[PDB]
């Protein structure tokens, strides 16, 4: 086999205040969850510097989104710098949130990769196809499409070291469908073997691609079982107490 | 004129925690003009910073946010966050948020009114592109900016809470240089549409504010016209320079 450490990502998206952040991390940190697993949250931007200070080093702290320049004439937007400068070591990029309401192209997303990483941030790109385009057929046309924008955006082939993919069945959140574990595992076993024919066996071995789909207390073992399934990029069960039983998902 | 004068310095996407607090000292050891307001819209992960360093004599803004307080917005900041730390003003509609991320009128109107309702001051932002000017729109497209943003309005005392920023976006990174006088031009018709689509006590109350090139140099001139309430300043803002321009209305 190989022994991927497992990896779970809280995705607190625009949820968050200094009073429920201080509850929500209280409990996460009094949990002491599988120390095995790697844990990130990631935390809305005003609240970045204050969680990091807050949160014990065990735990990784994310921005949502950056830009793909350290500074410039663009209102409203923060860089890999300005994260760095808040201590906080890594970004989310390219979550269906941003590519589908706010309009992202997967050349923008692979340009902020290139930028975060070039800065010394690790990143969690995100993938993951539309009802119409699963429906279609183009699951993994659209996959391999968003895939080879993050590939085009590594700096160098080390530089995997510091990626977690992570895959969004974006088909089934918040349309009537459901995603099985079966159906996840599919998926996942696809972009690994995507990674072997297109990076190398090397980076496919080695590298996590976490599930962001509906993950829940009473679906994450089941989940965390699936082979190529090496954690999860949790949405809004990562604001509440089952948030440690997901961080516990892998533990047995 | 009883319209107090407005001056905001817009950092965009610059400052670091030392960066941040060589500007801070500066701006506030140079204690500038008292009778003027003085914002500074800064970088979301610096804003609760900022406004705990900053004397409540200085407002500052979040550069943008969404038009619900909470939700699925990965990367979005709400009103209710921006409260959260202290801060009490928003920068809304942008031309870089409207030309470069695709915020439309509508859009803006939304924010506009979330954040009103949530309780925020608000600056929106208005103003024509160089194609636009060209073709004779600048009225047809500051109305139809100002009926989306007067749309977003929850009732008429709310714009006691507004400052109308007209930015020429057909000026800004087209090395063309607007004149004093254009900008006058376009504050009157902006300030005539108030009249006659609010009421004409929001007219002479509301602060209209120039968004264009402001420098050391042109900052008083600007400051006289009689529309021009004040500035939304860019570069200018992270620059020593800043004092200067928050002067522009004395002598
Ligand atoms: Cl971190
Ligand atoms: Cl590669
Ligand atoms: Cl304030
Ligand atoms: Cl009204
Ligand atoms: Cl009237
Ligand atoms: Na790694
Ligand atoms: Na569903
Ligand atoms: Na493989
Ligand atoms: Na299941
Ligand atoms: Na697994
Ligand atoms: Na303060
Ligand atoms: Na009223
Ligand atoms: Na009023
Ligand atoms: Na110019
Ligand atoms: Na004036």
């Amino acid at each position: 086999a190989s022994n991927r450490k497992f990896f779970v990502g809280g995705n607190w998206k625009m949820n968050g205040s200094k009073e429920s952040n201080q509850k929500l991390l209280k409990t996460l940190s009094d949990a002491k969850p599988d120390a095995n697993t790697e844990i990130l949250v990631a935390v809305p931007f005003v609240y970045l510097k204050d969680v990091r200070e807050h949160l014990d080093k065990r735990f990784h702290v994310a921005a949502q989104n950056c830009y793909k320049v350290a500074s410039g004439a663009f209102t409203g937007e923060i860089s890999p710098a300005m994260i760095r400068d808040c201590g906080c070591e890594w970004v989310i990029l390219g979550h269906s949130e941003r590519r589908h309401i706010f309009g992202e192209s997967d050349e923008l997303i692979g340009e902020k990769v290139n930028h975060a990483l070039t800065c010394g941030l690790k990143v969690v790109p995100c993938i993951g196809e539309k009802l119409d385009e699963r429906e279609a057929g183009k699951t993994e046309q659209v996959c391999f499409r968003q895939l080879d924008a993050i590939k085009k955006g590594i700096p160098k082939a080390e530089d995997w070291s510091r990626v977690v993919i992570a895959y969004e069945p974006v088909w089934a959140i918040g349309t009537g469908k459901t995603a099985s574990p079966e159906q996840a595992q599919e998926v996942h076993h696809a972009v690994r073997q995507w990674l072997e024919k297109n990076v190398s066996q090397a980076v496919a071995s080695s590298l996590r691609i976490t599930y962001g789909g509906s993950v829940t207390a009473a679906n994450c073992k089941e989940l965390a079982k699936k082979p190529d399934v090496d954690g999860f990029l949790v949405g809004g069960a990562s604001l509440k107490p089952e948030f440690v039983d997901i961080c516990n998902a892998n533990r047995g």
